[PDB]
């Protein structure tokens, strides 16, 4: 069928680029543009395929988030460092802070001035913090891993993460750019990223869903469905691989492959 057609090829989509440094956002506005799904619905529908891939990172690090809020099961947490200290909610919360304050007092200034050309900008834009990110950064990691993070390293990835709030900037490639500029490694600035997603994204989608819950209907469900399990299993296989060749590669090559994407937004809009 076209619709569950369209449902799987942005859930692969939404799920691919959802957390490399690539904007999803960005790709999105393209493929749903050479699909025809563009809509409110369509807006809806890839509000509703972000759960998918958020269900991933939570899947991906469960022991991790639960333990953050307060939550442990058996076994102790698999320490990621070199220090004795531990991520703790703190470092969470302070990578929160910037984002949800800029967040609230301009996400409807930010909405109603979306444009294409704004997305092709961001694309670029954050292609260039990535390169400076990895042109600048320390020789030696001043976190290596995840659980040597400092509260000044998650309030300045928190910063950085207001960037997101530009369509097409990818809040993944802010915050790593941002870590990556504050001593922390590629992989624990990655790993960062995406459990401050899990906050983000929920809070965001929840609100997004609810100023959007007037347009679905009973017709749509069959189709929400597809995009988010196949969002949430393309994310699934993206982390894990993305993790796995991050401690191989630079973020130079998504930073040209960026470039590429703005060159094919402004072909399909202009
Ligand atoms: C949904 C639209 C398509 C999804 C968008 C995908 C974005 C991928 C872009 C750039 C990544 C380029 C780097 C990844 C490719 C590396 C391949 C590789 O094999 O690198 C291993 C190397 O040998 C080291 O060990
Ligand atoms: C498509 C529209 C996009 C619009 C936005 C594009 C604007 C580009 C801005 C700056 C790029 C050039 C950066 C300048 C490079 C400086 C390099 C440098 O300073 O070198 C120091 C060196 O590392 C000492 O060791
Ligand atoms: C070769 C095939 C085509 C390749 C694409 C065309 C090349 C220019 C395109 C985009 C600008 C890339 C900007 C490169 C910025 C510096 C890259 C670099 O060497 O990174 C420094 C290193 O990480 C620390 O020393
Ligand atoms: C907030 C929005 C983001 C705006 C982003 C603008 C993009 C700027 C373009 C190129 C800068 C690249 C600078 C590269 C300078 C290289 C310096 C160097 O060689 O390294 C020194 C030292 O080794 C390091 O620790
Ligand atoms: C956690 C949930 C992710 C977001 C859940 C989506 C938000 C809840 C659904 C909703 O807000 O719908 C309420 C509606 O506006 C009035 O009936
Ligand atoms: C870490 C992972 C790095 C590896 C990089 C991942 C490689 C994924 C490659 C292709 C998937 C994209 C397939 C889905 C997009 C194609 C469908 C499409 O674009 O729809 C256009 C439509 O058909 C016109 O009418
Ligand atoms: C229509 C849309 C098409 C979009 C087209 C994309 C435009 C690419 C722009 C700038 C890339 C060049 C800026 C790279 C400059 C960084 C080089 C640098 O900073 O040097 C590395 C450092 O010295 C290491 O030691």
């Amino acid at each position: 069928m076209h619709s569950l057609l369209i449902a799987a090829i942005l859930g692969v989509v939404e799920g691919l680029t959802e957390f490399l440094p690539v904007s999803s956002t960005g790709h999105m506005i393209i493929v749903g543009h050479l699909l025809g799904f563009e809509g409110d619905t369509a807006k809806t529908f890839e509000v509703v395929i972000q759960l998918g891939s958020i269900l991933a990172v939570v899947v991906m690090f469960w022991r991790r988030l639960f333990g953050l809020i307060g939550i442990h099961f058996g076994r102790p947490l698999q320490h990621e460092g070199e220090s004795k200290g531990r991520l703790t909610l703190i470092h969470i919360l302070l990578g929160m802070i910037p984002a949800v304050v800029l967040g609230l007092l301009f996400h409807d200034t930010i909405k109603s001035l979306f444009n294409p050309i704004n997305v092709m900008y961001a694309l670029v834009v954050g292609g260039l913090l990535l390169i400076a990110a990895e042109c600048l950064k320390p020789k030696e990691p001043r976190a290596p891993g995840l659980d040597d993070m400092t509260y000044r390293q998650a309030f300045m990835i928190g910063c950085f993460q207001c960037l997101a709030l530009w369509p097409g900037f990818s809040r993944s490639g802010a915050t790593i750019s941002g870590g990556m500029l504050m001593g922390v490694s590629r992989y624990a600035a990655s790993e960062f990223s995406f459990l401050l997603a899990v906050p983000m994204m929920m809070g965001a989608t929840a609100l997004d869903l609810y100023k959007s819950w007037g347009f679905l209907t009973s017709g749509d469900i069959p189709m929400f469905a597809v995009g988010f399990i196949t969002a949430f299993v393309v994310a699934l296989i993206a982390i894990k691989t993305f993790l796995q060749l991050i401690k191989r590669i630079s973020f130079i090559p998504f930073a040209i492959y960026r470039f590429i994407v703005a060159a094919a937004v402004y072909v399909v809009f202009f």
